[PDB]
This record gives C-alpha cells, structure tokens and sequence, in this order.
C-alpha cells in the first residue's frame, strides 16, 4: 500500500480510539456529577469493558504496519509537520504500549482500583495499616513497570533517563528529567524560604474571616457563570456543574466541561475552583479542532495543562486587577461583603500560611507539599525508602519543608489518593505548572503590556487570543521544553515564578 | 471445546457488548440532557464511531461457531432455561446483524439522523417541501432493510411474514404481524366511534381551562418527584431530568433515567408526562439485575413496554383513587386549584376531544391517531402510496377516523419525528401498549381485589410488586404475545381497553 493510504487507515483507526475514549470521558464526567447513588457498579463495569478495549486497540499489530509504511517516507520529511508530528507521537505511544506485559498491565490496573476503592474509605479511618498492602502492590508493580520501560530507549529526540524514575516522570511531562527537576526545585525552594520569612515575620495579617462567613451557593452559581463568560469560556460549548472534587473533562470539540465544589461558608472553594478548571477548559477550548483526535490536536503535557489552570485560577483570578473588576459585582451579589473593602477582599483571598493539605495549601506554600512528595517518591524508586516507612519520611519532611507536621495518617501520607492510583512521576508536573504559567505570563505582558490595568476593565480577550496563538494552537507539535523556550525565549525556569510571588506579597504583607 | 465452554465464550462476549452499547444509551441521554449546545457535531461522530465497534461484534464469526456447539446440546434440552433463551435469542440477532450490509446500516443511520436534524426544523415552519427529500431516502432505506429482513426466514416459532411490513414490525414487537393487528385495530375503531357520539352528545362537560391557568414550574417539578417516590420508583437508581421531548432510558441496573418538559401554563404536560416515563422505568428497574446484558434480562417489546408506562400515566395516574389521594396536596402546591374540587379536577385531566396531535390526544381518541400511522405505513410498503401523497391521505384519514384534519403540515403529517428517524412500523406498538395495559390490569385487579380503594390511600407497591412477579422478572424469557398470554389467560384483544373506556366515561360523561 501507499504511505498516503497508510496514513489515512492509521488515521481512521487511531480517531476511531479517540471517540471510543471520549465516550468513556463522558461517563466518567457523569459518574462524578450526575450518576445515580445505586449506579456506581454498573459504572465502573462500563469503564472497564471500554478499559480492555481501548488496551486492546493501542496495542493492535496494524498500528506498527501502518506507522512503518508511513515513516521515512515524504510524507513527514519535515518533523513539524502535522503528518509527522502525528506519525511520531503515534509510534511512541505505540511502543510504550507494547513495551508493557499483558499482565503486567492487567495486574497494576486492578491494583490501583482496588488500593483507590480501600483508600477511599480508609482515609477517614486513619486505617494506615490497612491501606499498606494495597500501596505496597501498586508500587511494586509501578516499579516493575518503570523497570520495563528503563530499559528501553527513550522517545527519540528526548535525553536519555538518568534513573529509572525519569520513565514514569516522562510519561506525564514528555522529555522531563529528574536532572533538570531538581535544580529548578532548589531554586524554587530557597526562593519560597525567603519570602515566607518575610511574611511569617510580617505584622500584617490578612482577614480571612471574611471568606467563611455566609455565601449562598445558588448565588455563588450566579457568579461563577458570570466571571466564566467575562473570562471568555465559551458556554455554548461547555457546563459548570457541582460535584465533590472539582475537574475539567473535554468530551470533544464544542463539548469541556468544569465543575466545582460550592461550600456555603467559605467563598474560596467555588469561586476559585471553577477559576481553575476554566483554565484547563480554555486550553481544550483552544485546541485545534480540525485536528481533534490526534496528537497534533492534543494537550501536550500535565505541566503545561497546569499552567493554563493556574494562569487564570492565581496570576489572573487573584490579581488586584481582576478584583479591581469584579469586587464590585461580587459586593452587589454577596450580603456578607457589605463592611468589606476591595484591598482586605484581594489580601484575604491571598493569604500564606503553612498547612497540612496540599489541595487547601495557598500559592506560595503550595509548592512545598509537591517537594516533598517528589524527594519522597525519588527515595522509593532510587532504594533509599521503604514503603514501610513511608509516614515517617512524610512527617519529617512536612516539618522541614513547611514547619508543620501531622498529627495522624489521615491528613498526612494518606491525604493524596495519588499513589493508590499508581501516579508517581505525576506530582512534579502541578510545580511545572506553577513555573510555566509565570514563564508564559511575563512573556505575554512584555508583548501585550501590563495585564492588570486591562483585566481592571474587563479585557481579557486579548491575552486570551495571545495563550490561543501561541500555546492552544501548537497542540503536540512541540515537546513541552521545547514550547516553552519558542515563546518564551528562555529553557523553563523557577524565577519567574518566584518573581511574581515577590513583587505580589511584598506589596502585600 | 465442550458446550459449555462455548456458552461461556458466549455469554462472557456477548455481555461485553452490551457494556459497551450501554455507553452509547449514556451518550444518547447526555445529548437530549446535558450536551452544550456546540457538541451536537461530535456526539453524532460519537454515535457512528461506537456503531462501527459494536458492528464488529455483532457480526464476529466466533459468536456462529460457538452458537453451534450450544444449539443442540444439553444446556438448552429445556426452552425456558437462562441459556436457551439467550441462545435463541442471540442466534435470533445475529442472523439479522448479519443479513443487513454494513453500508446500508451506515447510510441508514446517516439518513435519519440528517432527516430529524433538517426536521426540527422545518416543522416549526410549514416546511415539507424542504422536508420531504429528506423523507425519501429514509424510507427508499427502511424499504431495503425490510426487502432483505423480509426475504429471510422468521425467527423459529414465530409465524411466517405475511408481507413486507411484517418485516419491520417484527423488529418492535418480535412475532407480532399485520395479520394480527388489523382485525384488532377493526375492533378498537369500532368501539371508539360509538364512545366518542356519546360523549359528544353528553351533556357534561370538563373545565379543561383549570389544567390552563398558572403552574409554577419549580412546583410541577417537586410534586413531579413525590408521585415519583410515591408510585415507587427508586430515585436512588435513576433520576428526573427536563428535557425537549420526555423519555426514558436504562443505562444499566441501578441506573435508569427518565424525563419531562414542563409548561408553565399548562398542568397536564409536566406531570402526566412523569408518570408516563416512569411506567417505562418502573419496567426497566425491575428488570433481573443478575441477568443484564442478556436476552434474558431485556424488556420483551416496545408494547409491553408501553403497557407499562401508559399503565402509570393513565390505569393509575388518571384515576380517581389516585387523585383523591394527590389531590390535596395538588391543591396545596398550586394556588390555581385554590378554589377546584376533586370532581372537577379529575373530569378535567380525563377531557375527551378529538384533536390534531396524537401526543395531546385523550385516551379515547389517541388510538385513532395511531390507526391513521398504521394504514399509511401499510399503503407505503404496499407500493399502493407515494409518500409525495402523504399529506392528502394523511388528512382524509384523519377526517373519516377523528373527525378533524390538519390545515398545514405542521400539525400534520410533519408532527412526528418518527419517519424521519426511519420508526416505520414503530406506531402500532402505542396500540398494543393500551391493550395490554387494560388486559394486564384486569387480571391484576381479579388477583388482587378492587385497586381504586388502595390507591385512594397511597397503597401502590402490591400493584407494583404483581407486575415485577408476572412481567418484569421474565425479561424476554417469553415471546410477546405469549407473555400477555401466560400472565392474563388470554390473547391480545381490543375488548378490555374498550370495558375500560366505555364504563370510565359512561361514569365522566
């Protein structure tokens, strides 16, 4: 056969996967939003029947046939190519698949479901004990796999692995290393013990008081959807719905949804949720959709998700612009904002303090509880750690790194339901994330102009369409790193980031 | 491989099929539901992705081969058994899926869901002209299908086709033919002609401008969900949802779904359309949970699925019992029933009156609407009518059999999706429903003593349970026909539908 009939079996094929996936992400945005209480088993039975099919069709022998007949070929002489781009990330994901055991895969599947089901309810128990083998399984077989696909080369273009750890951290931040993690983490955490002593030493203390007094939901709702629509998510082609942990799904083109979680006595969790998830929705938003279903057309990375989230959640959501524009609306809305001024307002949804959780940790302290974890899951797969002794490397750590440490299993090791998931490698990527979006950021205002005084006027179209143009757009085209430095100019970095929490707090405590 | 095993590999794949067509039933309740407005374009490209899949499994040769190592063997020796029905049943729909060429379903598929689109649309306006190629290609393909259905011997046990029609009916209503339903429909034509004289020259009259007046909307919705909790539907397994046109579906055990459209200014609509859905539901929620995803678990036919809901929406729900016993609370829910009685009020919901649209229409008239469908659809497939001389027989039948025709198309023969999305020999299983409805009922009634007193008091559950143990629990262990057979002791017939009507309204008028 042709390379051009080749490419277009592959094509069909590999788009017939993706809709086949996508009808599994509608019933997982379902099960968590509107899913009937008796409906659950015959849920997740649902999930693992298109499971085993997806499986089956990511690791089909024509995939290989047709890739072979494709590459070398004109068709993707120039590597930036959408053919090639596509014919490229196909193989690699093509032969991460192949790469893995079928029982392998089967057992560390079953394993995460089983150690998330039991996670679930022993958290609440403090029922350690009980959790570990189900942990110990998952780890042992993670380990096994990040073994596997040590031993093999990595994607080609990318640094070779420095340790085994580097195959599970690429598998969520193409081309990421250890090696590269670490110096940006250092930087990081120096930078973040400097001004949290600043603000610790600090006489100014925020009132967050105001955040946990009363906030009807149904108006929180109302409010939500407005700064959602200023915002510039496209509601004609997505939904803000409640559900216990905020998250962001896109079904297709014209179809990404958010959620949040609404609490009556505390402003931040709904508000600043959907914020979040806008941010992951507006980069689904801005895919090409010509190009849905292939990787030319998919997100690139945890990291660079992230940032987009991130982006709109703090550097615009919690900016005294954005405030500047909706204090106002929100003090019309909210009874309990009446004896409130915009400065206490922007100061308390701003306020630093080292906690315990990492998903209620604030800006600057949040990047600690990912430090920890990160020196933590190095130890485990580098020997130096025993899962055994996991909550006491957990709790030594939370004082070193924060100042504090917990008091139980429940709000320490066991918090993150994560590792029952088996996603190591994966905590890293929310850093990237926080990095990136300040990257990006200075970059777009050295273009575009200082943001704040136009986000004070509404007007955030304009840096929007600039995060289409330059991020949204490119899809998979490029590898993560690669991104970066094309829009940026400069290989990632942590100053930025800790540029803008600098000039932010300075001004604030 | 023993018979066993081969009923197993069965089984286990069939099943396996199901779960996965259970996607497409989450996909079709999001799309009429929850979808934003944008992704229309892609759930449709979800749809015929999934139907390429289950396409593939419906026609795998495994599925002949190992039904030929079970047909004949000792698992089957006794008819009713799980395994012979299934087997029967699955011999049954993969011959069907394998005489139908995959491009016709395709084409098919394409052609209806383009026609129902353009429909919609143009039915709003009195567009048939623009309607009407649309039409065309979907019955010139309904027609194929039926050609090559009908050239192919009936299911074993069935009767023989006794025309081309036959073919298409039997997809709804497996073993039911045209031989069978005109002498029945001859009956009910006979009987609703003599009952709607005697209303119209009753000097009694309804106040239907009470069912007109003010109804809160939020209002409808909660006593919608009390009916709901009082008939026994389980809430906890299924939910209520608004919706362009109410339906029901099953996504799996532990999750059926049904829903509604709410008029402000009109009663009847919201609430009878509740009730109506939740007889559907109720039949599916009591369904063999340990038998889902097989033939022995599935609803037998869209009849006795339709006895089912319209037993609810009318048997019951248009009953006196049932009103004295929701009345009051009616009245206490909506101030326009401030100053009604429940003598009124129950006249009113029961107001006879032939009109134009068959989904309005009163219990008395509403078969007659279906009888207009039938000889259409006969006159069609007969080669006796062109459907260019659709609108001039459709409005000269429904002159001689109601008495008032249509003006335009809108309210004519355009007032029904069900052409367009190719349901040809669909309308006379509405019939079928209300026979086996007043059929079913009466035998109830025999075993378990006058039900009016217990729904005056709220006593619904005994009725309910009686149709689990006698209808739902056989799925489709039984044909049909046999089903209403074995349960009431007597063959489909318009008789008691027509007892039911005459002494009801001999009693309202």
């Amino acid at each position: 056969m042709t390379p051009e009939a080749a490419y277009q079996n592959l094509l069909e094929f590999q788009r017939e996967t993706a809709y086949l996936a996508s009808l599994g992400a509608l019933a997982a945005w379902d099960q968590r939003t509107m899913i009937p209480k008796k409906g659950h088993e015959h849920r997740a039975r649902q999930m693992a029947a298109l499971a085993r099919l997806l499986h089956q069709r990511m690791t089909d022998p024509r995939i290989g046939e047709w890739l072979e007949k494709v590459e070398g070929s004109p068709l993707v002489q120039d590597p930036l190519s959408d053919a090639a781009v596509n014919v490229r990330e196909w193989r690699q994901a093509y032969e991460r698949a192949r790469a893995i055991p079928e029982r392998l895969a089967v057992e560390l599947a079953q394993a995460e479901s089983e150690a998330e089901s039991f996670w679930e309810e022993a958290r609440p128990r403090d029922d350690w004990r009980g959790f570990l083998p189900y942990l110990k399984r998952v780890y042992a077989l993670t380990k096994e796999k990040a073994e596997v696909l040590f031993a093999l080369p990595p994607a080609p273009g990318d640094p070779p692995y420095g340790e085994l750890y580097d195959a599970l951290l690429d598998g969520y931040e193409p081309g990421m290393r250890a090696r590269e993690l670490l110096p940006l983490f250092a930087e990081l955490k120096e930078g973040l013990k400097g001004l949290l002593d600043r603000i610790l030493g600090s006489g100014k203390r925020p009132d967050t008081s105001i955040l946990h007094r009363p906030y009807p939901v149904e108006a929180q709702r109302r409010f939500a959807l407005e700064l959602l629509s200023a915002c510039g998510y496209d509601l004609e082609a997505g939904r803000l719905d409640p559900t216990a942990h905020p998250f962001e799904i896109a079904i297709g083109p014209g179809d990404v949804r958010i959620t949040t979680r609404y609490y009556e006595d505390f402003f931040n969790a709904g508000i600043f949720g959907t914020l979040h998830e806008m941010g992951h929705a507006l980069y689904e938003q801005g895919l090409p959709k010509e190009h849905w279903g292939t990787p030319r057309g998919d997100a690139v990375s945890l990291g660079v998700h992230e940032s987009q989230s991130r982006t709109w959640e703090n550097l615009v959501g919690r900016s005294l612009g954005f405030w500047e524009r909706f204090f106002p609306r929100a003090r019309e809305v909210f009874a309990s904002l009446g004896d409130v001024s915009l400065e206490d307002f922007h100061f308390a949804v701003n306020a630093v303090e080292p906690s315990l959780i990492r998903v209620e940790a604030d800006e600057v302290t949040y990047n600690l509880h990912i430090l920890v974890r990160l020196e933590l899951e190095l130890a485990l797969f580098r020997g130096e750690l025993s899962p055994e002794d996991l909550p006491e490397a957990w709790a030594e750590k939370y004082r070193d790194h924060l100042g504090v440490a917990p008091k139980d299993y429940k709000d320490g090791v066991m918090q993150d339901v994560h590792w029952a998931g088996g996603l190591f490698g994966y905590f890293p990527t929310y850093t990237l994330g926080n990095l990136y979006a300040a990257q990006f950021f200075q970059k777009a205002e050295a273009e575009l102009g200082p943001l704040e005084p136009r986000f004070a006027r509404g007007e955030f179209q304009p840096f929007l369409d600039w995060t289409r143009a330059r991020i949204h757009a490119e899809g998979s085209r490029f590898r993560p790193r690669v991104l970066v430095e094309r829009v940026t100019g400069e290989a990632p970095s942590a100053r930025p980031f800790l540029a803008y929490l600098e000039k932010k707090y300075a001004a604030l405590y």
